[PDB]
Formats: C-alpha cells, structure tokens, sequence
C-alpha cells in the first residue's frame, strides 16, 4: 500500500494473538514494543533514544504480523511511548521510502 | 529514488548554508537537528520518547535542501543524539512507504 505521512503511519501488527496499533518507523533501527508478555527467553538490550538508554528485554525470532504481512524476528520490549516497528521487521514486510 | 531500508536511511541535507547528514525518520514528528544557531525568533519546547524529553528551540518557517528539493517548515534544535527529518519537512518533498 502506499502511505502518506501527513499523519503519523500508524497500523494494527498482530502478535500473539492480539492487535495492537504500533508505529511504521524508518528512524528506529529495532523494533521496540510495549511491555507485554511474549514465548521463550529474553536477552538484555540497551537502546538510547532522544532522551537517554534504557534497558529492554529481547526476544528473537518473533511472530508478528504488520499490516498484513507475516514476519519473524527480534520484538524488544521496554518502557515506549507508542509501539514501534524497527527496520528489521520493515525490510521483512518489504517497505521502502519514497519521493 | 526508491530509498531500502537494509542500512539506516541518511541522506546529505543543507540548511543555513552549511551542510548536514540526517536521518530520514517517518518515526519523527518533526525535525530536529542538533545545536546550531538558526534565523528569526524561537519558542522553548520539549520532547518526549525513547528516554525521556529533551528541551529543544522551535524556529519555524526555516526553509532545507534535502536530496536537492527544497522544503519548508519548523525545525527543533538541542540535544538530539543525530540529526533527525520528520514528517513535515518529508510531506513537503513528497515521500512515502511501501510494500
Ligand atoms: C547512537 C545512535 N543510535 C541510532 C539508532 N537508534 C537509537 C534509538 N533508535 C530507536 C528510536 O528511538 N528512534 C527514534 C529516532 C532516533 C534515531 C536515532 C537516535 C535517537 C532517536 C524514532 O524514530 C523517533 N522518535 C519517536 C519514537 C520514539 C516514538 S523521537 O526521536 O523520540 C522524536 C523525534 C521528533 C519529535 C518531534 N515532535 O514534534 C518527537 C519524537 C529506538 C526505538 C530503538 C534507533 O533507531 C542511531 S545513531
């Protein structure tokens, strides 16, 4: 699909089960998620944002499905504004920028 | 230009006559860039994420060079850890995502 960034591209991702409405980030190397509960054993990760480092569990090889398409790789999980999906799964989807 | 998403997506920018290398970031509701003395007045403003908040100088109606076409728009400046574009500055050269 082609979207427009006038508004911030947000969709519904599909993990485990539920939906939830994460955010399309091409800034976000990772894809960090909101605290939840996800299968198997988690790595600790440290990631600095605009406001500093902080310490995130990770779990690989993850289920997701964004925007209708299936992929599968590292979630991180920590304290984040809004869900967000990292270039690792947005090359997965096959997503590009365009202009 | 199809821009992939394997590498992070840095593209040459060129604001204030100078010359600057910036993150495209769909993720990023505006621009920010790091301290640099930008034209006409400004108005303190905060900003949250990954981290925390920062406090950044708004100037707006500052006009950029990114990849060539020129763009328009408000500009954050302070203490971001890389220079960032955001959507309203991507809006103006036309840019998308796709899959
Ligand atoms: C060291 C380095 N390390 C990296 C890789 N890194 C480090 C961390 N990182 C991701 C990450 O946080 N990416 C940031 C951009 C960014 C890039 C590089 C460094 C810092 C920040 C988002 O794409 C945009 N953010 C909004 C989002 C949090 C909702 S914003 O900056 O807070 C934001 C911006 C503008 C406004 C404006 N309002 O008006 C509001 C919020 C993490 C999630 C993993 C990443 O890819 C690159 S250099």
């Amino acid at each position: 699909p082609q979207i427009t960034l006038w508004q911030r591209p947000l969709v519904t991702i599909k993990i485990g089960g539920q939906l939830k409405e994460a955010l399309l980030d091409t800034g976000a190397d990772d894809t960090v998620l909101e605290e939840m509960s996800l299968p198997g054993r988690w790595k600790p990760k440290m990631i600095g944002g605009i406001g500093g480092f902080i310490k995130v569990r990770q779990y690989d090889q993850i289920l997701i499905e964004i925007c209708g398409h299936k992929a599968i790789g590292t979630v991180l999980v920590g304290p984040t504004p809004v869900n967000i999906i990292g270039r690792n799964l947005l090359t997965q989807i096959g997503c590009t920028l365009n202009f």
